[PDB]
């Protein structure tokens, strides 16, 4: 019988992995800017997926073989007893690419790696990636970057959450990290275990798109709004009940 | 409370106002020889079931049949330069082909950002806040007709083609497909994502969150299946829709008062 509430099931014996990929600095032959704050997004994501019941990993400044080795190998272990599965990006990006420290990778070729046929114990279950990538510009300070990556879908029971949209600007401070970031780890803090994950989403788009960015300390920065989005392919409602 | 103040993980889009607002429908079934694109049958039905279900939902409905470019900018630009004050929201739906950034009119095609563009912000002071909700049917049409001017139920299936992209703070952006499936329309019932999302409307519109109803949509699509006894080079081409939320609150569209 059709029900118009289902949920996923979030019964198995652990919540899943969740995977950081923290860039703060690039080879010189990219000629890309450090990204000072990352870690402190880093420590803030480890936290509340922790706390969720995550099984957190992160990994600083991989290069590509080393990334792409790292997240074949998650891809190809049996996740026949978790939940669900939770991938973070921080780097700069271009279009379908994000960068590791030496070169891009396209993201679909990351998200295929999951897709039901590639990994048959995520069938069904919910695949997260969040994504803090935007155009690497070639105290506290702000930082603004132009919005870069396509905010694309990845296939079913796919979860697809980006910083910023086109035509906005992604921000991230130097001590106290990422916009976007804040703002989802604040929300997963007071609301992670209860609300359902979409709408909380939304609520980090209410947040970040309500940051003022009428008087800046930089008069660059004056007017550059932020606005993150979500593209979902989810097929049932997601909770993160404690277990 | 007693009265209220900051801020809150429930707090839903004001349907208060006296309108529910407008719902565009562009219709799209033929197209000029020179694009050598196929027909699209079925997709009247599709914009008679929409017509139905946007318009039990307190909609004011207009819809327009194989509109050339021009007089689609022309329309919807007319559309978005008028008050909507006294509105919920808008809603806006194409039923077409479409490529990348593209949809295709009768005569040529057109850019979702300049469609999408004209609504936002102070372009369109009178919707700032409110939803901005684009609805897209479109996908590769099948091109094995010529480049010359010349009763079934037919399950028709065409690769994803158009860019499944946001559009600005208040807008959710509806697929009715993403990069790597294919979007399924029968000849007389019309398309998977629009009998699916107008049956979901029917039943649970006017109590569900839309995008938990739209949600809905995704699990239904993706879980329908061609019949192989009958035809079926259709077998493995699924079918998973997607929407891109850039909303800030719930939206509900229980009965106005
Ligand atoms: O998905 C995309 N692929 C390619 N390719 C280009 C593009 C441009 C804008 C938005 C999205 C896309």
């Amino acid at each position: 019988m059709f029900d118009p509430a289902e949920k996923y099931k979030m019964d198995h014996r652990r919540r899943g992995i969740a995977l950081i990929f923290n860039h703060e600095r690039f080879f010189w032959h990219l000629t890309l800017p450090e990204r000072r704050g990352t870690c402190a997004d880093r420590d803030n994501l480890t936290r509340r997926f922790s706390d969720l019941g995550f099984e957190v990993k992160c990994f600083n400044d991989l290069k590509a073989e080393e990334l792409l080795l790292k997240i074949h190998e998650v891809s190809t272990v049996s996740h026949a007893d978790a939940d669900c599965f939770v991938c973070v990006f921080l780097s700069h990006g271009e279009g379908n690419h994000i960068y590791a420290y030496d070169a891009k990778i396209e993201i679909q070729t990351l998200t295929g790696l999951f897709k039901g046929d590639k990994c048959h114990s995520l069938v069904g279950k919910p695949k997260i990636f969040i994504i803090q990538a935007a155009r690497g510009n070639q105290t506290n300070i702000t930082e603004v970057d132009a919005a870069s990556v396509y905010t694309l879908p990845a296939g079913a029971d796919f979860l697809m959450c980006y910083s910023v949209a086109e035509g906005y600007y992604s921000h991230r401070e130097t001590v106290n990290g990422s916009w976007y970031i804040q703002d989802l780890c604040e929300m997963l803090g007071k609301y992670g275990s209860s609300l359902e994950f979409t709408e909380l989403l939304t609520l980090v788009n209410r947040k970040v798109s309500q940051r003022r960015v009428d008087f800046c300390k930089d008069p660059s920065a004056i007017g550059k709004k932020q606005v993150p989005c979500f593209a979902s392919m989810l097929t049932k409602k997601l909770h993160f009940f404690p277990k």
